[PDB]
């Protein structure tokens, strides 16, 4: 009886796509998650979705993972959407309140504590923006980068996994090698 | 002969919408900047826009202010949808690369440097889960948790002006207060 996992892959079309590493990715998950014993369900959300019917995946799932480009430093917005709509909608069942009752306690609010969540994410930046204090991030991580897209996640009660990121996807392609970490990323953070 | 602004009013209608700050603050800022010698173009973001037209706006523009309510940790999903519009739209001239020619220089190619941008946010927190190092965001600041969207500002080229927020805006309103408080940082931000 291994952890029911919910994947959301936020993929979204471009007219300059060089291919599909976000749906290739949700498929390795899927594929690596049910071969180890979990119950997997995918939302494709550039296909639309039923709000409640997400919320209801939410409750279901032990672990909720995010598979998706990076647009302008974070998410497409077609994933922005789907989160101000079904965690705004989940009110009473994924959150309560932001946990006061005024200045001490915000996001404590929450009502899935327990539950966990991972973001899988493709970049064109090379890792080094994200790491070397001199660069364009000073430092800060992908995390550092993440931080409102972690904290909505948070909000919620709902506690982070090790970040998966592929760098340099467009102009230093390797499905193959991606493929292969990734494996090891799930085995290691998601099965440990 | 003061500069040209563009105030982009992302307010977004709720179910549970307690007034119209946003709006307000929009306006605060159009009659300021009016008054003080600027030309102000507004658009509203949840009324629909021609990509190209804003585009062509930001090239008009010299100083871009954000207007927006918090959602989910940052900008609603309807601004998030406007900027991979807008920005990816305008390649060739808001930006050419990422100014890589391959682990440094990421964010260095923009095209639209002397341009700035602020960001003018209406958030129910408190000012204290910013600052406060033992609360929500560790100490990291309005700015931290708005650094994907900053970054993507810079990425084009653009510097950033010191942030407005407004707090406690649905327990604690007190709009005459915003408004004064508003063009106090208008004064000191945008005219100095």
């Amino acid at each position: 009886a291994m952890s029911n996992v919910l994947i959301i892959n936020a993929m979204k079309e471009f007219a300059h796509s060089k291919g599909a590493l976000n749906l290739t990715l949700t498929n390795v998950a899927a594929d690596f998650l049910r071969e180890s014993g979990h119950q997997v369900k995918i939302t494709t959300v550039d296909q639309g979705y039923d709000i409640e019917s997400e919320i209801e995946n939410y409750l279901w799932a032990d672990t909720i993972i995010y598979q998706m480009p990076a647009w302008w430093m974070g998410e497409p917005w077609i994933l922005k959407k789907y989160i101000d709509e079904v965690f705004t909608d989940g009110h009473g069942r994924l959150y309560q309140s932001d946990g006061r009752t005024a200045t001490k306690g915000y996001g404590s609010g929450g009502l899935i504590q327990g539950k966990t969540y991972m973001l899988s994410v493709t970049w064109n930046a090379p890792r080094e923006a994200f790491t070397d204090p001199e660069q364009f991030f000073h430092g800060v991580g992908v995390d550092g980068v993440y931080l409102p897209f972690h904290k909505a996640n948070q909000f919620l009660g709902m506690k982070p996994l090790p970040t998966f990121m592929c760098n340099d996807v467009i102009k230093q392609p390797d499905i193959e090698g991606d493929i292969a970490r990734y494996r090891q990323h799930l085995a290691e953070n998601v099965n440990s």
